[PDB]
Order: C-alpha cells, then structure tokens, then sequence
C-alpha cells in the first residue's frame, strides 16, 4: 500500500505501514533483514547495519523505538537518550532503506495484556536488578519479527544475555528467522561503544578502560585456567579507580544450566560513578589461541 | 529437499520441520493454508471446524493433533485414538495432519512461554490458572511452525477463543482467528469427549446448560437481569448440577454494557464431570 522508493531511506511509523512493505518486498524477492535499536546509533549500531547490508539482495529494515517495558519505574524511562535527526541521517549515510519509527500508542494500545515470559535466564546477571526488563526486550523483539518478518534480526555480541534470550525465543516460540549475532564494536582503548558511554566524565571515561583490559587480560591468562582468568580480571577490575564491580562471572556460551565446560562466555558489569557498563568476551579455557 | 506432498492424500508429519516446509512450498503454489488445532479424539465438533476450513477457496487443511502438557493442570489418562482420529481426517478430505511429539514441541521444557492478559485468570482461569498460558503458548507455537492465513477454533470455548484473538492482536500475529458455531447434540447439549462420562440422571439433567442459555437469549428482549434471572431459574430446575459460574460479559469478555452485545457463559459440575457452553445475547 504505501509508497517505496528504492535507493532512498523510506520512514513509516504505522506498523501496518512496514507491514505491508515488507510483505510486498519479500514477495519480489527481496530478503529483509532486521536490526532493532532504541535509537541514538552510534557507530556499534552501523556494525550491525552493515552486517545485514552485505547480506546478498537484502533490504535493510532499522527500527527506532524506545521500548517502554523494557525500564524499570523510575526515570531510566525519560533519561534515555534521544537524537532522531542525527539517526535517520546515519541510516541514509548507510543507505538503509527502511526505518521504522513506532510511537508507544501503536505498540502498546491495550497496555501490558498479552506479553512473553521468559525463561529462568531473565532473572540473572542484568535481570537481578531488574526482574522485568528482559520480559520487555523479548515481549517487543517478538512484536517487531511479527511485524516485520525479516529472513534475519541482528543483535549485538555486547549485550550477550540479550542476544542469548533472544535465541532462546526464537527456538522456543519456532520463529522463522536466523538470529544474527555481531561482534562488540570498541573505541580505540578496547571501551565497548554504549549510548551510556557519554554519561562518563574524563576520569570515568578513563578508568572504564578497566572492563575491557580485564577481559582481554582473562581470556589470554585462560591458558592456565578458570581461576587464574578471573583472578586476573579481578586485579585489573580492583586497580581501577572509582569502578565498582556489579558482577564478573564465567559462564557456558549458552548462560544456562551447563557447567562450563572448555568454551564460556566472561562477563562483566560495573558503575562508574552512577553508569553501569557491561562488556563480555568469548574465553576457552586451557587453549594458547 | 521439501518434504513429501501428495495431493488429494491425507499426508501426515510428525516432525515441526517438515510441516513447515511443505506449508510454506504449497501457500507459494497459491494454496491457501488452514489451521485446526486439536488434541484428538475427534467428533463432529471437531469435524464442524475442518469443514469451515475446506469451504475457503484454495484451502489445503492442516489439522494438528497435540495433546498438550502445559494446558493441563497439575495427560495420561487423555483419550488418544490415532488411527480413527486420521481415519475421519481421511474421510473430511482434509490434506495434512501434524502429528508431533511432546520432545519435539518442547525440545528444551518448558523455557520461554507466554503470559496471557488478566482475562487468563478469571471464569475458567479460575479452577485452572496455568491452563490459558499453556494454550496461548502452544497455539502461538503452532502459528509459527504452520503459518496458516487462518486459524478456526470453536465457539464452545469462548474465553479460549477470546484470548487467542488477544494473543493475535497484542503480537501483530498476521492470521486471521475464525470462530465457528458450536456444534450440538440433539437437545442441545455442546457436544464434548467428556459427555461420555454422565451417566443417565448427569446426562439428562446436563441439558440445563444449553437450555437455560437459549431461554437467556429470548428472556433478553426484557433487559440484563431477566436474562440472568431466567438462565438461574433453568439451571435452578436441575438436579445434581453445581453451578461454578453463570456470567453475561461483553463480547471481549469485559463488562457487560448497558446494552448491546454480550456473551452470556456458563460453567457446571455434574458428579466429576465439568461442563461448559456459552451463547450470543443481545440485550433488549
Ligand atoms: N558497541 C557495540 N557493538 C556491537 N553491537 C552494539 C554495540 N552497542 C550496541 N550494540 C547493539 O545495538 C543494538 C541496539 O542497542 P540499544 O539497545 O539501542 C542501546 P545501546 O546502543 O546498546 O546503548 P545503551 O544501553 O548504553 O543506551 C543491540 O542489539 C546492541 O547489542
Ligand atoms: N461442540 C463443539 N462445537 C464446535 N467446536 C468444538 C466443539 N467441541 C470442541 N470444539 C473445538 O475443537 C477444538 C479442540 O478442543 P478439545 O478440547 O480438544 C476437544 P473437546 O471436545 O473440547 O474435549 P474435552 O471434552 O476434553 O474438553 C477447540 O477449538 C474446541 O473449541
Ligand atoms: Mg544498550
Ligand atoms: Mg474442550
């Protein structure tokens, strides 16, 4: 129904709208691929859109939608950044050819009444703090392939469990779409790029380096173990000024209840002042690599 | 490779995969894909929904037949005719039966599932709690593995109708959901597996139930109360009948407006046996 131009970057809001377009897409043959965002991209967010781009014959939809059930009371809410003009224009740099920019109405217009239900993964690591947050994530993950039916959604290696619970949904419920993960894009230091990033003064913005040198000193000490990997990311974690660690724990890839066994996953999440970072990294234990 | 499809044959998958392979290969032959989701043992009233499915143009039928665990309670004493449930699949004409087992619905137990609204808890949600989250997350499974353009349920089950076209709205499902009529056994008792289970005095008195939702239905010409007062007065005049619940909601089930359409349902215990039926009322 409504317009396409090729070539250029076409904004619906109406999720009908995209709906339609994507389906109309799909059926010329066209393959859509999906990356979900809260907006303010920055370039971790390009790394997930070039990563659908180079998909052969694929068109790219972004969607841009600051999920309301994804954040706990308070002002987490209204303090998320927000920076539409300088996103469209991103995407049209990229040329993208899709955003989807929903309002809170056309998501949400019977409130919270059907809604998914994770499974036990969402009450750990970030999902202590905020016992709902993931049910949020995988509740407006679920609506947008619904919406959309892209061949593939790209998530970003960064928020680890997120990508994890979101495999986990789209085995689950048998969803028909590939779940993409993208590697962890990183400033020149090894800092993980995050919205959040810019809430570091100079100080924090340099004792941040800690997460990431941590991680990276773990997987390389792992050729002697697990213990000597987190002790080593400990000492680097406690020789950071102002970082207060939250959790750092070494886990299966998939998180869930398998012991670790060989392959895992090192994660980390630490306050800076009042900003959380996390950050994570791929460890092999007793492997020179 | 797609899968084996034999036109005109009733072609039976066990395995999600392979439905959903020859699904997709055949809605892009210009067929047009239709769901009945079942747990076997299947009467006319089931065969009232496989014929609603066969009369859209282009239909190929798939009827699924999945006893499901987490709809139960807290499954093996569940009637399970295999042979004779395909036989009349067979005999309706219908072109695909899907067969799966419990390990390959739920290859990881039970993980991520899906919570229903509000609505879940109440009226039959009520003895049974759980049971609405196990039927919407196996429905929603069973959409994704099929991906049918519609999905017909009975109208026998109206909270369970009602919260799989909530499910289908609050997750921007594209399926159309088709309610069909409730099929009905000559005195009007809602045809059910479980009928078999009254013995004469349950059976006869078990009549109450359809009989006092019909007299609703007339009595309504005079307002909300007269149709409640008169649906009471029936099932009042039966014995050994527990009644659980008798309530006129909106057609969403919410509550009834001053005047309108409604749902007028009802809920009864004869003995061990638990019984259910609903009817259409239009208030004045
Ligand atoms: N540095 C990075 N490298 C790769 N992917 C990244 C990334 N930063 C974010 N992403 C991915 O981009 C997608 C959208 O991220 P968002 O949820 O919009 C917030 P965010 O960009 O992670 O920052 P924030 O939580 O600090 O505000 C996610 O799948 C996320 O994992
Ligand atoms: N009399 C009837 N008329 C129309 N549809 C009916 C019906 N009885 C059952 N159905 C529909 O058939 C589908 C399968 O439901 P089932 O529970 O498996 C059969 P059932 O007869 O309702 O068994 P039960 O007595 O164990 O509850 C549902 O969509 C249900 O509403
Ligand atoms: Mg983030
Ligand atoms: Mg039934």
């Amino acid at each position: 129904i409504p317009a396409f131009h090729p070539g250029e970057l076409n904004v619906y809001s109406a999720p009908g709208d995209v709906a339609d377009v994507s389906r109309a897409l799909r059926l010329t043959g066209r393959r859509v691929m999906l990356v979900p965002t809260m907006g303010a991209l920055h370039e971790g967010h390009l790394a997930l859109v070039r990563a659908a781009k180079r998909v052969p014959g694929s068109v790219v939809v972004v969607s841009i939608f600051v999920n309301p059930m994804q954040f706990g009371a308070g002002g987490d809410l209204d303090a998320y950044p927000r920076t539409p003009d300088d996103d469209l224009a991103q995407l049209r740099a990229e040329g993208v050819e899709i955003a989807f920019t929903p309002t809170t109405a056309a998501m949400y217009p019977d409130g919270l009444r059907t809604t998914v239900q994770p499974g036990p993964l969402a009450a750990e690591l970030e999902g202590g703090p905020r016992p709902t947050h993931f049910a949020g994530v995988l509740t407006v993950v679920l609506k947008l392939l619904q919406i959309v039916r892209p061949d593939r959604v790209f998530f970003g290696e960064k928020d680890y469990q997120q990508l994890v619970l979101i495999r986990q949904l789209v085995a689950d419920f048998n969803l028909d779409v590939a779940v993409v993960g993208v590697p962890t894009v990183r400033e020149a230091d090894g800092l993980a790029m995050s919205s959040r990033n810019r809430y570091l003064d100079p100080a924090q913005r340099a004792a941040a380096v800690a997460l990431s040198a941590a991680l990276t000193a773990a997987a390389h000490a792992a050729t002697a173990g697990a213990q000597a990997a987190l002790d080593a990311a400990r000492a680097v974690l406690d020789a950071a000024p102002g970082v207060a660690v939250d959790y750092l724990e070494l886990r299966d890839i998939g998180l869930g209840p398998m012991p670790l066994n060989g392959s895992g996953r090192l994660l980390v999440a630490a306050r800076l002042g009042t900003t959380r970072l996390l950050d994570n990294i791929a460890i092999e234990i007793g492997t020179f690599a």
